[PDB]
């Protein structure tokens, strides 16, 4: 049935402790959550939660273009959703709601064929897993937040490096000695030079030690030095902030420049990450599903993105594990490091 | 719900006349149908309408694996389709059973779901329009099967040619005058050299006509030659043979081998089609779909295909038109050189 | 001295008559107008000419950001201009404000130190001569709008493409006939594939019909697309929407891609179009100047920087003469076609 | 205001002890200094170090030509900087001279704004930091000499190398030993073969010697040398004699032969430099700059331009404290290994 | 025997007419003549005819550099020429003094020999045959000029063009019209744009005109360019400002940038003018001759050169033609166009 209204609002979350990441610290979360209202009553839900440092956006520019959001797919029947991706992909300016616009029809869509998004998607798994991020602070205290992590049970763990080489060699050795068991995902979030990225992985392999995905350890535009990155040290090299759209992920296959693309959803929408994903699976690529500060809501996105796909070797969705005080909005089952498909 | 059987059953139908295309001429299509049945009781139907020119099957190799298929299949939840899909990616041995078997699973899942294939697909388009085809014969012949084409309210038309590279340009040129207005595909059939199929090019369009589409002038392997049409004559060259398989088409692409590509559902099955649409849509390739010798209920897979994704610029879905009456088997609408979607 | 404020305004400004481009039409063109204002008194004014289609913006996006623009910049004396064009360029998702921001802060510093923007950025040439643009209508239209421009004294007709390649020819030729003597640009907006563009551009050569520039034919990321039509037709090829970045352009360089680069400050900033006439000095680019919707505010900011650098050897900055019956607002004197220097 | 008068003199600078690299010892600096008279009485200054090794200049030649340096410039307006840009562009055979002519305009420019050359640049920087070169000796004075400058306070220690591979590994290992903290930059003046430079990269390593800029170890001409030693050895490179001009930068680009460029007026002039400046920050290329044998006035013109574009990661500036007994000449700070913007 | 003296003398020589040629017009050519005086009294002359356009070069700086060039090279026996080849190749910056005292070395080594030059670079041919040239002027004026050349017996006419295509195109026609039966070599000296000068040759080649070589159409950083003009238009396309050193002709090989390379001793001297010739006969590459302002002395090298090594398809060896009745200095015969070797 046709869509009669989207509405755009405000929310926000804060966070347990400051998130730092190479280039930036954030201690809250400011999303836009999109409703769908059909015709027939049924009410879709997506969430935006925008990147100033990877999308360019604004909350308060999102928040702004509510009336034009609207206007652009009012009218437009949810089973034709591809017409409202094509719509959608206009709004190449503001990612997060472009993705948050188009999990919303698939949202309401799949509640009036009677399942779920992750069957439209094509119900590949009925489970994934997620790690969790370290992010930056003094060794010490990125050590004991690594091993915090793996007491928790989780078996992949992420830890952010990229601001002072030296201190990020010693924490990933002594993280390392300390969670044995434990696969590392290591993201470096533009920080290194090619050489700078090259000599953290040698350093490390030295000591024994073997990281799952290396993502991102160059700036955005620099795809020669990830393919640099890719070709002179032992780790999958994995592109993050230069995998924004599917015409980027053509060209970095064109150009060899990595072994994983790290998907999210506020960098792609829906349509692109669909994509991607056939790209991908058609050419030798491996998959990771990353996220942004989604709370549960928007992090129900890539639950069904990635339940439906089956397409991730790694799940890197955290952000809501991040939040202060929250009340859980997602149509998934979360069960530790697990998350899971309803029954209904 | 889940697949209880799936039954595989021989069915011939004839032309209206001998169907001549470069190194092959055939006077009958014998298709196998596929028929799955769900525990609720909801069955789905697929055709697959195998070619020993380009995939190298036999229709009764197909048969034979009725058993295999079914241990393959049964008892999975068609709304986890994209496990059947991946299985069924093993039989790439016997792709165009591949296809009718991934189709007849969303022809079930749709109906369990209150939608129909299209719509699964994305439900773009609401109407699509096929040419039809001027097999090869003599000049004379040629020029009035096009006239009938044309006075059936075609506004494409398909020729033809590789054989005889005089003949060729002449019977285009002769074909050219009596159909004013009309849009022109040319398909080679792999019958030129690089050479020839330039120089076939080139004559004419000295004469001031527009070829919309040049498919496969060139052997199957011969992606240089391929690249040394395109960039050497005034044309869209298309991959048809060479486009088998999405893997095919990343290399296409690569390569800078091709304007377009032809998907047939034949080759590919929904799969690999899927992911051919996402790859041309990520790099500027243009898109067109053909068929083989399919039946009403074949074509219906392609129709729906194409409904669902819009992704085509031009349709070549004419085998059904050119089988001597049938009773009409598909879930479309067929009107003239239209087809539409049903209400359901 | 140092910004003591910054403050964001919503300007409409009319049309004379609605300006069509391929896949767009508008009557009326609202910009966002910068001041900054610094403790010594002195006032200097940008304007944002926001784009949709290209740069993915809305003008109300751009209202919603004034206090994070203000923040980021308030406090830094602007004779440290390049810290202050490195923090604008964190606002890559708003290049049109990025623009704005960093000429108003050149605009006062030049009133500080007593002399004009286009002496800051060298003084190369004291005047330069702007096209007028021929919108998409009927081809009896276009060839009266053609008609009109030359009659105004324009030498340099820019003529609008890329909705109907056989109009489009059409227009061109009869545009031609009638305004002997004028050089001519041809925009097609990412409106033709390659093969449309190459027979465009053959269509109108044989006619003995000289285009100086002929404006990106295909779409912004297809970069092997712009190249084909490089090398396979006679005329200059730029790139306008393939040009947004400095990074842009490196990669157009890298690949060959064109002949020219259209340079837009609304695509750019100051900072990438300094880097972009840095890269095609250095590289055997030749470069034109755009622009989008603005009024003589927003004009002055491209004349300054086309009569400072001297770059370009066409200049399409004729937003403002599109407008209806404004006050002038220019730092520059309006003669005709001709922009001349300011005594100041 | 217009130049009325240029005029070039000798001036001689005697070295506290002599020079040795690679293919070349010296023991003074013979030095053109470059002065230009304006109409107002405004008096701006530049001096030529010329290379005879690097550039093909002799001092004599450049003396010489003195009256058409004169003619080229005389009665342009400083103001029209970029005039007088263009025009000594053409003096590529003296490029030390172009550099002074083009800084003595600025300098003359920038006190008839009322500002400083590092403020028309951007002003980026208020700070930089110089490394001191050790120059080739005996193991046992390389050492020494190392150690001094550590002592004296120098951060970044610059290490000739290129005429004994042996001898080199020897005194770079025995240099790091005795100080520890240091970074180091090798500049092997063109002296190693590919794999000479990649052996003398893997021995250092070998130790646990981080060597933070590798200069131009193979020949001018061998760019094809320079990529193999960057893709074969742990060190960034960089290009110093075979990064001359603006067009030598887009070679090494698009060849991706090194990591870092080496800038030096002397060899570019400003126009090249601040062109390579602008492609380095647009490709992932990172600067150091250099310099010849330039005295204090003349290594004002780099410490300007390094402050003003702020575009350097390591800073070479060191010639001007290799002198015997000299009356400081700048418009700068110098404060040990520290340079510093004027608040006038 | 060894050299005891060099010197170094102004020589002036006043044009028959003004020689106009892209961006530079001069009525007077002056040289350096070089002398080397041998302990055995013998005497060996050079001449360098520098040129500020294509070397950077200028007169006054040449002739200061007398003490230098004396000192590198005094006391060498001449049958050592490689050890003094190897030496002035170090004058890189004063290229054609490279030529003179390369020459004057093997002029004064030949005459110990009791042979000639030619002889001692191979003796290949006994005869050449030289062109002339018609400088840029008024279409009426250069008819004239080549009826003139045609009429004293040249068989190939050089054609200056590069400052107005459509002039250049209508005086290149007329000039075939009055020439019925000569040969034409045309040198644009970096005047067109690539499809400016792809339009030049398309529009010569439809009149029935063949150009025997298009000399450096585009600027001489331009090779991509160069590569451009080569494969877009019918004639052979030369390197003359692209084509300076032996490094540089490796590059163009590499590239199959060109047809062909000019020569000129004035660029490259004796030693990598010799490698050119070698390279080019290893790799396809044809090969003219050329000059710039040399008296009869000045082409005696030139003459020399090409009998000896007999490597030139053409010969632009005309600049002494083009002077005002001199005393005939050459070391050859000059018999109308034809050059012949003494006897001695
Ligand atoms: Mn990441
Ligand atoms: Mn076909
Ligand atoms: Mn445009
Ligand atoms: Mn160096
Ligand atoms: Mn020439």
């Amino acid at each position: 049935s046709r869509i009669v209204n989207v509405k755009l609002s405000l929310k926000r979350y804060e966070y347990e402790k400051p998130f730092h990441i190479t280039g930036s610290v954030s201690s809250e979360s400011r999303n836009v959550e999109v409703e769908i209202v059909l015709e027939s009553g049924v009410k879709g839900y997506g969430e935006a939660s925008p990147s100033f440092r990877v999308n360019g956006e604004r909350v308060e520019a999102l928040l702004a273009i509510e009336n034009a959001v609207r206007e652009m797919i009012t009218g437009i029947d949810v089973r034709n959703y591809a017409r409202i991706f094509e719509i959608t992909d206009r709004l190449f300016g503001f990612p997060s709601l472009k993705a948050a616009v188009q999990f919303a029809t698939l949202d309401a869509l799949s509640q009036e064929l009677g399942t779920q998004v992750c069957y439209l998607l094509g119900g590949k798994r009925d489970e994934i897993e997620t790690d969790k991020t370290v992010g930056i602070d003094t060794v010490e205290n990125r050590v004991k937040e690594a091993k915090k992590i793996f007491e928790e049970g989780f078996r992949v763990i992420k830890i952010k490096v990229g601001e002072n080489l030296k201190e990020d060699i010693e924490a990933v050795e002594e993280i390392a000695k300390v969670t044995r068991g434990a696969k590392y995902i290591v993201d470096a979030n533009m920080g290194y030079t090619q050489k700078e990225a090259v000599e953290f992985a040698r350093a490390v392999y030295q000591k024994g030690i073997d990281i799952a995905v290396y993502e991102q350890p160059v700036r955005r535009e620099d795809i020669e030095g990830l393919k640099f990155v890719r070709f002179h040290s032992p780790f999958p090299v994995a592109a993050d902030e230069s995998a924004r759209t599917k015409f980027d992920v053509m060209r970095l296959v064109k150009e060899e420049a990595v072994d994983y693309v790290n998907i999210k959803l506020m960098k792609s929408g829906i349509s692109d990450a669909l994509a991607i994903v056939e790209i991908a699976e058609s050419s030798g690529l491996k998959l990771m599903i990353g996220c942004m500060g989604e709370s549960s809501l928007g992090i129900n996105q890539s639950v069904h993105f990635a339940l439906g796909t089956g397409a991730f070797e790694f799940h890197d969705l955290d952000s809501h594990l991040m939040l202060k005080e929250e009340v859980f909005r997602g149509k998934f089952i979360q069960d530790g490091p697990r998350m899971r498909v309803k029954d209904q």
